[PDB]
């Protein structure tokens, strides 16, 4: 049993839940996707509590159990200063290890950009230094899917109707092919999903589904800035992941030193899909990075 607790960031109650010890060896801040999800689907990573490793979940602004502040400040920069903030007032100085998925990779990369002397490492798990080729490497996903689901996200994808039958049906396909390639899905993952519909974050900043992206981060892109990141960092994506080893690339192309591993017969969701494996390779590279 976790201590979960709400915070008072900045100006807004923000909600964490906290794994600690036994016999801690490090801390590890993590990150959610969406934008508009929830800390759930990262509860897996708990396994690493038993490697000494210390992990902090926190649903971020307007996601999950944490209120949303003004519209205005449904951006990436504003996730930054509110992780910033809640690292310094529940660690205060102490360096901590920033992982981030999805979205949260993209959000923990503009963090260290800014605070990476407040970072002992970096972990980004299906992660993105720019949405549009981000977009760019899904529409060619979509591509590859057969004609019938294909041609149902241009038909219905143009028109707005993500509510008809036949286009929900391409999303779920895609999903149950890029998002997790299983057909059993833990409640933790449905519990975020179910979270990024009923908010409004993932509306507004990411779009209607995983791969309509015409919220406000469409032109989000600081690939150019990343390169500054000098500490260690750790890169996983999954084979078949909805953010194509591609663009997991380019971002192991700007970070010197940092190490891109590829799961196999792994998609997004890779904490589930090699539970195991997934937390193995987190916890090596955490430990060897004290
Ligand atoms: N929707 C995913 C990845 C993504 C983010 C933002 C734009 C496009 C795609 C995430 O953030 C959820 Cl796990």
């Amino acid at each position: 049993e976790c201590i979960e607790n709400y915070a008072k960031v900045n100006g807004i109650y923000i909600y964490y839940k906290l794994c600690k010890a036994p016999e801690e060896k490090a801390k590890l801040m993590t990150m959610h996707g969406g934008p508009g999800m929830s800390h759930d689907y990262l509860l897996s990573l708990r396994d690493m509590t038993k490697e000494g490793i210390t992990v902090l979940f926190y649903d971020q602004f307007g996601c999950g159990r944490s209120e949303e502040p003004d519209q205005s400040k449904f951006t990436i920069d504003y996730g930054v200063e509110e992780a910033e903030a809640l690292r310094s007032k529940l660690f205060g100085n102490e360096k901590v290890f920033l992982m981030g998925s999805a979205y949260g990779g993209a959000l923990a990369l503009a963090y260290a950009v800014k605070y990476q002397d407040h970072l002992k490492g970096l972990i980004v798990s299906g992660g993105l230094s720019s949405v549009p080729l981000t977009v760019k490497e899904m529409n060619r996903l979509i591509d590859e899917l057969p004609a019938k689901y294909r041609d149902a996200i241009k038909k219905y994808g143009s028109s707005g109707s993500y509510e008809n039958p036949e286009y929900q049906e391409a999303v779920n396909y895609f999903y149950h092919q890029h998002l997790l390639r299983s057909e059993d899905w833990p409640p933790e993952v449905l519990k975020s999903l179910e979270y990024a519909e009923r908010r409004n974050v993932y509306r507004i900043m990411n779009g209607p589904n995983e791969f309509t992206i015409t919220g406000t981060i469409k032109d989000w892109d600081i690939t150019d800035k990343i390169s500054a990141i000098k500490i260690p960092t750790l890169i996983t994506v999954g084979e078949y992941d909805e953010v194509t080893p591609n663009v997991a690339r380019v971002i192991h192309e700007k970070i010197a030193g940092s190490e891109l591993h590829v799961f196999r017969d792994c998609s997004h969701l890779t904490m589930w899909e090699d539970r195991e494996g997934y937390n193995k390779l987190l916890s090596d590279f955490i430990l060897k990075h004290l």
